[PDB]
């Protein structure tokens, strides 16, 4: 089997992407944030504290003839941006882009933190990291990909995120029309539950490539590119007037700037992030200070190849017995 679904930016800045997901019988379609950095599929629901729902579409298990309470199971998750959610668990039928999994754990939110409430466009998350990170207790549950894997034509999914445009998540096949040149594959460590890999280095603009190992995670659920302070300083030093602002919480730059590109290494291959991808717009409405899309990972404890980086590539998440990651230009 295979599946193919379009993923759409939630706003003009590509702060995140939503993909429609069918849950239950008859189908209830919710727009979920596909997140290769976590492993819980959770949704706003009829059980969510009413004051914490503000415009999201909710899953109502009582209206689904295939929903079953997973007795005794609870879940609770916190994300890198400090947001969180928690609740109980149903199993139900879940389909993405024509690919159907029966008995998928659908984690129903009783509580969500303010940033989730305040984002009316995201109805929940669909985790695509390794199932060892799943938070369901006392019986850990499998991700949608993990459950679908054996049925897939090939045990892979691909992320093709757009810049200011829709893109595609495919399951079970590699669309050879969706990228240019070749896909370069690189080793993955699953030790921390992530799609963790090592970039071979970087360049800033038309500058020379610096060969250096940068361990990090491929994370579709993080907006920005978080890299070591040395790398980030070298990038922003090429933008007149750029500075790290503690009051804003990162690097900002004059909105009048033309940003240089940023290249990262995948083995001997190179992925080029155009400068425009690194612009996240005014820090507040009407400001001439703009927020940068490359930020320091110092104090995160890990480097994160978030959407800023991934959207410059066609990315293969290869879930073979020994997982790997592939990157192609597009």
């Amino acid at each position: 089997s295979t599946g193919s679904a379009t993923t759409t930016p939630i706003d003009s800045l590509d702060d995140a992407y939503i993909t429609p997901v069918q849950i239950g019988t008859p189908a209830q379609t919710l727009n979920l944030d596909f997140d290769t950095g976590s492993s819980d599929l959770w949704v706003f629901s009829s059980e969510t504290t009413a004051s914490e729902v503000d415009g999201q579409t909710i899953y109502t298990p009582s209206k689904s003839t295939t929903a079953k309470l997973l007795s005794g199971a609870t879940w609770s998750i916190s994300y890198g941006d400090g947001s969180s959610s928690s609740g109980d668990v149903y199993t139900d039928t879940v389909s993405v882009g024509g690919l159907t999994v029966t008995g998928q754990a659908v984690e129903s939110a009783k509580k969500v933190s303010s940033s989730f409430t305040e984002d009316s466009t995201i109805d929940g998350l669909l985790g695509l990291a390794f199932s060892t990170l799943n938070t369901v207790s006392p019986t850990q549950q499998k991700t949608f990909f993990d459950n679908a894997k054996a049925s897939l034509d090939s045990p892979v999914f691909t992320a093709d995120l757009g810049y200011h445009a829709p893109g595609t998540y495919n399951f079970g096949f590699i669309d050879t029309t969706a990228y240019t040149g070749s896909i370069t594959y690189t080793a993955v460590s699953t030790k921390q539950g992530f799609w963790e890999w090592t970039s071979t280095g970087y360049a800033v603009g038309s500058g020379t490539f610096k060969s250096t190992s940068i361990d990090g995670i491929a994370d579709t659920g993080t907006t920005l590119l978080y890299l070591p302070a040395t790398v980030v300083s070298a990038y922003w030093a090429q933008v007149s007037g750029a500075k790290s602002s503690s009051s804003v919480g990162g690097y900002v730059f004059p909105c009048s700037a033309t940003l240089p590109s940023f290249t990262f290494g995948v083995g001997s291959a190179r992925i080029v992030i155009p400068g425009d991808y690194i612009d996240f717009g005014p820090i507040s409405t009407g400001s001439s200070s703009c927020f940068g899309g490359i930020q320091s990972s110092a104090g995160i404890g890990i480097n994160i190849f978030g959407d800023v980086a991934l959207k410059a590539a066609f990315v293969v998440f290869n879930g073979a017995t020994t997982p790997t990651l592939g990157f192609a230009s597009k």
